[PDB]
């Protein structure tokens, strides 16, 4: 169980303007869309996965998991609330509230020119980090190298909890950046 609290994944953008009354408009969007699980950000969550995110997770479901109570998550806009960025080293927060043992935690990113006009798929994520197995850990930190970009992007880190070490599960935040 957790999220990305730096820079601040979506779910955890929009629950901060308001999971009932948002002002945003691409929060009062994704409440209209579902949002009620923004109660609940450390819990995008998917049981059983085994690096195999795909499978589960249809395209146009990344951001939600596939969870209903999310799906305000998988709309496609270039408004989003988002952190800027540039090229080079930035770290990347995930406040676990339940630890587990970890495979990895994986950043993809969208491609230079992406558009923000469809819902997120597989086929749009570079990988762009892998942090190698891990412990326990109350917070996971990760310095992701951005590669060249400029204008918003979607950061999508996906953290694998340790199957046989553990318990075959995933967890995953989309992060809107904005590279200027
Ligand atoms: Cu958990």
């Amino acid at each position: 169980h957790g999220y990305v609290s730096s820079p601040k994944s979506r779910v955890i953008q929009c629950k901060e303007n308001g999971i009932e009354n948002p002002t945003h408009p691409a929060c009062i969007a994704a409440k209209a869309a579902g949002n009620g699980g923004l109660y609940t950000p450390q819990e995008v969550a998917v049981g059983g996965v085994r690096d195999n995110h795909d499978y589960y997770i249809p395209d146009g479901r990344l951001c939600s998991a596939n969870r209903a109570n999310l799906f305000g998550m998988d709309l496609a806009r270039n408004d989003w609330p988002a952190t800027s960025v540039t090229p080079g080293a930035r770290e990347f927060v995930w406040t676990n509230t339940a630890a587990h043992k970890t495979k990895y935690f994986r950043y993809y990113i969208t491609p230079q020119g992406y558009d923000h006009s469809q819902p997120l798929r597989w086929s749009d994520l570079q990988l762009i980090h892998d942090s190698g197995p891990a412990d326990q850990e109350w917070v996971s930190t990760h310095n992701v190298i951005l590669p060249y970009r400029t204008g918003r992007h979607i950061i999508y880190s996906i953290w694998q909890r340790d199957w046989d070490r553990d318990a075959a599960e995933g967890f995953y935040q989309c992060i809107d950046v904005d590279f200027g």
